[PDB]
């Protein structure tokens, strides 16, 4: 029968039996393991939690909107079909993310083998496949009255993207596939479930209502195609949750700290890479920076790496124990200057690798006596969603980080 | 030099330097991977807090509470020393704790090492004393101009007793020092405070207590030609409804079914799986998990990645370890057969745990059953609810103190408060649980149950 | 059609056009000046609500309740008609309030007229038929489906009760509908719920229940020929929980010393003032204060503006009263002398209040004093704190069902769920207060309180 | 002793001594009766608090924040002197409000008698002059070492306006102090963050604002040769954070249309009730509402409850203030005719205010209009944001109005373009 489950942000939740049935899967609860900011735990200690009350937050708002939403308009026919299909596609929407989440995809993988291009949301959906093959779940949901053929697919488009290439739903229920990802907007269930999160965790005060939006949700036809919209008198409501957000990112999101912490992770990752072995489907083996192209290796692939990595004794991750042990003693290297990115132009993922070798071959102008190689300079990529860039050194010395201020300003200017 | 820290139950925290030196050191640092709860977390999905914030708001009410206590009352003559050791000593008041917290101190040390009695207050001491001795913190300490010979007896000491004034940490006129932190008079002490209040943040219940209102009611009065902490003699319905607080969070939250079930199968796998494992400890000597905790080098590196470490064995002699972890990851779990009315007129002691399984097997019942079960085949826990002094009431050992004379200690008595409190202050549960969950299976078991339950008080 | 109020405790409260019809009219808008907690706001400085937003938040959860039952088993027969006629029962069922909500029925009337019995749920109920008999909502009331003739009788049974099976308004079937608003068998309904929340938000104390649980595990199964409201068996701790949490609150706010002094000096002031303040009634009339249940038109301007009005009137025939206010105002109260034990063993009865002065003054102290107090200056105070059903236990009274089970009712007493509850239900307090200020008078009325509580035993 | 009062937004607050002499007088306890919303309350049902909270709060923040500035910066030379007389003018800047503190001085002074210049301030300044000299405050204001000729001045001068250096309290060394009560310099004070809390406590709105991190963050050090307060570079988004909740709440609360458009009737209720209740005052004289305010020991005697004896009176001559208030119980409320388009100059001029309603019934339409409107059917309104914004309203609710109203308005708005 039905199922309840308290949670801090929302109140008490139903589960529906065939959503209770997918949840207990290992595929699933990894997701028990991976922290919801990745690198930011050590720099606010209350950001402790992990992607699967996200998830489950995620699956009860959408389906609630739904609900809310087909309750007063009985007129478009929506039948549960549609409730469970959506709640399914808005719970599985995170089951491709590693270590941390975040960093794993956009740091790592793009460094370690730049010529193949991955993105975490692809692996999630490549994760919600082998998780429906492996457990024999299809005929639980065909007993359900649920028909899988074309609701798998529905599933899939819904998570990602596909004059209407669609092939899920036909054109008269158009409405349904910008609830969990919206194209145009970009505010979704998943947007306010982990804004609440967020500033519920951290302490910072919130300052949107979703009921509201709820309780003045319509849709009407526009243009022979369905859109869900609110009274015109929610603009202060969407000005200050679009405030809260840009506040957030501000405050936590780019955080010096965090963000040189991640670097410190991915960089013990990286150089510990060609020493992990990572049993996968067959026996075969895999390395950390390899096993995103199989499942059965990436089912055990979780925030442990890191503790491994710490409390090994191999003479062969010295320098990653070490580099572990120094970011454990809090002598984290140190930020040198901020750029100016000017140009229309967006670094291309897989041209990181080349901007340490850039900077080091830059020749100063000004007298500096120290020469440095171009194994002593970090520089990183955050996307603004623009494009910033900073700036990190190996050395700690004053005399050291002048040479490195001199080489970062005249780099910056060639590069306009 | 000063930092600050944010916290999601508080506001921002301040921390001294020598803190700050202290925080910062691999052996404290351990704590960032030990859930606070262990076992709750996989019925309430939001407890997801680890011991290094507790450790943190625990630190910061004390600190808060002393510099109270001393503004309020000037001729106490406490100086910056004090407050600094009280504040350290409030900081590494729970370094010992092992995987799960309360797991390892609860379950697993009894069933694997029955020859010693280990609690985690001891362990912490020796953690801190390690922590001290190889982190070279006496010079830093002597530079600030605390006195390290005597200050670390005193810390040492007051985490834990006191191994007739036993106590020499520091003289008499300042005893009122020894039930800030960890508190054997009374159950009054930040720790109470920090943890209802981060718990109930979290779980997603609602508490009763505030602390503030007790901090801005404090006093210290002779007592006994002792100086103690009193509380104003109408705040007795406040400690007896903080107390029933604490006894309702333990019935709610701490106490669940199916946590205690995932707390014993946890320390089941962990008792099958211990021969084959290996632990670096000092000179590269290798201990087991139940052994590790005689080397504090080896200890260190025990934390929540055992749990997992064995759900990711590949090694053929962790089979049965992984099975049951597998098991519990299909939330396949025992069926619970059902409880007995409380106990009776006794009080099952602590030795007499593995008896009662073989006292369910051999009870016959009336009605033949299809299905013969064993010894094995059943599982009993007995779970003590109490309100922290084993049937005896916290409220008599606190001193009260009146508006008219603010310098005399009353003793308010129970008869005196109202009529509307427990006549008893401790009861024991007992649990049963079948391994099997066949429908079968579960029917015998009933039936088994309410024979002993009829063939007992 | 449908209006939307923002609520600071809910969230945005939907109003069937009925409703917002029945909100505006005079005699519902009287109520923005009746204060919640009457004399409460003198000590509370957070305490200022009133009864309007009280009631609109009654009726908006007793709409959520049934909206749930309904949901959850759609085998009923429940329909919109029943849903409004709760709601509008709900919206209004504290109607017959006075001045300060409590005090008029509970200090004032009973002094003033003491030959005549007054409940204010009858105030309510008449006020309610005023309201349908002047505002003329019988019409719109029909043009919604609603037939006057059994719903009105079925809204004025769920207020008060009955006026084999004593009700009329409705058939057997539905008999689970009257125990939604106010229960008259075992005292649970929303009103409980919601005053809790919005007397904890507005006060600053911090509330203990969610009811979001409770309706949660809401059901509705058979009960000796009769359908009633019923919980989980595994529920009874936050039942238990819930009545600690009214009785401590009550004991916390309520009944504080300082509020039920001031309450007592303004019903003495309202006392002595009567007979001189007149106000209009039906066909242009004059009632008085205590004359003014008769006739509801003139009760319709009864707020608490006469408060004001006998305060700053420069009337020479009310001077005693203004001084009386005056004084309260100064913040020159009646002084506390002390509290007796609970002599609830056996109880005191209503009508031996007025002979406590008396038998305190005459009590003989044997220690001389100089000053001699007479049973003028002395106030008694009596207290009646409990569960609400007087030594009986309300959840001996409530059914309760199992899981596999859930068209089965089962009763669980008192032993089976915990032998840490209250051994006592109900029981009195005393309190004694001398007029005079002097520190002499205090002395001696304090000799005289001690000598007579151990004459008394 | 010192004494504890339980506040739902700050706690457990400490009260000195003086500041219970203080409250315990019936020139402050008469705030209990005061709406801190004014005609929100019939709006948004959860605005029930009174002035009194208010107060308190103010008192207490002032108190708190200038405590925590002399612990961070010994240097500055502050005793518990200055510390008392800030904490009580802070206490005492909100004391001279009449019914609803906004609707009284916002229009209807103005109105009734157009050339008397009165802002609240004055009043609750010579209120707590009269307060302090009725109640023989002075021989206690001597008791705890605070000098009553100089701080009576300082305190003045801390409420009122400032009235090179044109203080006089005390010398430009504490110079620091006059912006801790009100800052006129940057529009940053204890009192904005009071009843912005309070506000969005009771609403039902949650703000993002933290004034313990200003606390933690802020010092005052020599700018330009004078003492300033000055915080740390980092919390500028914080700050801009706080500016946007200001203006989310008077964009949402404070100028709600419903509550507007009740204020104005009730103002309209008031002023035409006006001439025919007396209020006893100071050696047995009589006053009238609108000139209540010359003898203050009979505006000690102005509250709410004017609005009750109004609506419950029985006296023939109160008929039309009689049922306009049954109007406002009934929800039968005046009609929005429009809005205006205040571009230009659109400064209305306090003495202004009663012009306006005779210059809009002049206007000449270019519609065919039978029917004729005067000016007492039209309603001008003046509020003042910070950029001024106008509207008008018509008495009628018959549709025939409704339409003729509009050509007016239009007609108006394009006469002063
Ligand atoms: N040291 C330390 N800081 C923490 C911890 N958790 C959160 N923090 C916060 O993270 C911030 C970053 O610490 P640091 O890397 O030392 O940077 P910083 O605070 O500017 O100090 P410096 O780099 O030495 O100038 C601190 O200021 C703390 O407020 C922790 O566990 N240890
Ligand atoms: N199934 C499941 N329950 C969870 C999870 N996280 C927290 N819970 C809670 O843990 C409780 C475990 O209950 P059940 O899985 O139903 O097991 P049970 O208590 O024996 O009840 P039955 O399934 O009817 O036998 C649930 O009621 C949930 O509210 C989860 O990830 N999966
Ligand atoms: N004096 C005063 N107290 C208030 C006011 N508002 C709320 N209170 C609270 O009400 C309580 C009443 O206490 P007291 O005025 O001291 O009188 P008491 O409690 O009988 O004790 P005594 O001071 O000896 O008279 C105070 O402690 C305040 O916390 C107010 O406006 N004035
Ligand atoms: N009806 C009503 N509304 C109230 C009351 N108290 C506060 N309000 C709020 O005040 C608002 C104003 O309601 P109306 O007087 O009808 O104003 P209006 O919405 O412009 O007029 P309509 O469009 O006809 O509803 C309502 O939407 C309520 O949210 C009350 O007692 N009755
Ligand atoms: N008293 C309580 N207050 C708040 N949350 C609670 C309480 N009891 C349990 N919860 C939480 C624990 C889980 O998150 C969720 C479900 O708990 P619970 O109702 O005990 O389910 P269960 O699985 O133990 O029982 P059932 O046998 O009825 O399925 O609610
Ligand atoms: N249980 C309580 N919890 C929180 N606040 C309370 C409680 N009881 C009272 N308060 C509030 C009321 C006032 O705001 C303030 C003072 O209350 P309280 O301490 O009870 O004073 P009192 O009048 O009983 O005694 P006294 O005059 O001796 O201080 O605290
Ligand atoms: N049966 C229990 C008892 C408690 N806890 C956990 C919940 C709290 O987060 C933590 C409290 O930590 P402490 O032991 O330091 O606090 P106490 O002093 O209250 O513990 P105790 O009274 O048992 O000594 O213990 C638990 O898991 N299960
Ligand atoms: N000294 C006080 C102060 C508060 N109350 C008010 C607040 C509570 O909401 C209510 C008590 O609840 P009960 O269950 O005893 O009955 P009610 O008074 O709520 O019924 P009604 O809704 O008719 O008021 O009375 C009280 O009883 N007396
Ligand atoms: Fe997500
Ligand atoms: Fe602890
Ligand atoms: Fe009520
Ligand atoms: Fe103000
Ligand atoms: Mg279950
Ligand atoms: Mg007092």
């Amino acid at each position: 029968t039905m199922k309840v489950i308290n949670d801090p942000i929302h109140g008490h939740i139903e589960l529906h039996p065939l959503l209770v049935r997918i949840i207990d899967t290992p595929q699933f609860q990894r997701l028990r393991y991976i922290k919801q900011l990745g690198g930011g735990y050590y720099v606010f200690p209350g950001a402790s939690h992990n992607r699967f009350e996200h998830s489950l937050g995620v699956g009860y708002l959408a389906g609630c909107l739904v609900h809310a939403l087909g309750e007063k308009q009985p007129e478009l026919q929506i039948s549960e079909r549609d409730v469970l299909c959506v709640q399914i596609a808005g719970l599985c929407h995170d089951l491709g993310h590693g270590p941390f989440s975040h960093m794993f995809d956009g740091r790592f993988i793009p460094l370690a083998r730049p010529e193949v291009k991955w993105t975490h949301e692809q692996g999630s959906v490549m994760m919600f496949e082998h998780l429906i093959n492996s457990n024999g779940i299809k005929p639980v949901m065909e007993q359900y009255g649920l028909i899988p053929e074309e609701d798998i697919c529905f599933i899939k488009e819904q998570i990602v993207g596909p004059l209407w290439p669609y092939k899920g739903r036909p054109e008269n229920k158009s409405f349904l596939y910008e609830i969990v990802s919206n194209k145009r907007n970009g505010i979704d269930v998943d947007k306010w479930d982990y804004f609440a999160r967020d500033c519920h965790h951290l302490g910072i005060q919130n300052n949107f209502d979703y009921k509201r939006f709820i309780k003045f949700a319509r849709v009407c036809e526009v243009d022979n195609e369905l859109r869900i919209c609110a009274r015109d008198k929610e603009v202060g409501n969407l000005y200050d949750m679009f405030h809260t957000r840009n506040s957030l990112h501000r405050r936590a999101y780019q955080h010096k700290v965090g963000n040189i912490i991640d670097t410190m992770i991915t960089d013990a990752f990286l150089k510990a890479d060609d020493y992990i072995e990572i049993t996968g489907a067959g026996g075969k083996k895999y390395r950390i920076s390899t096993a995103i192209d199989d499942m059965e290796a990436y089912t055990k692939l979780t925030d442990n790496i890191f503790l491994e990595i710490l409390y090994s004794t191999d003479p062969k991750l010295k320098d990653a124990r070490e580099i572990l042990k120094q970011i454990e003693y809090r002598n984290l290297f140190k930020y040198v200057g901020e750029t100016q990115p000017t140009g229309q132009i967006k670094i291309k993922r897989e041209d990181y690798e080349s901007l340490p070798k850039e900077v080091a071959s830059a020749k100063p102008k000004v007298l500096l006596d120290v020469k440095l190689k171009a194994e002593d300079f970090i520089v990183d990529v955050i996307n603004m969603d623009e494009q910033l860039i900073r700036v990190y050194c190996k050395k700690v010395d004053r005399k050291s980080l002048y040479a490195a201020r001199q080489y970062f300003v005249q780099w910056c200017a060639d590069r306009n």
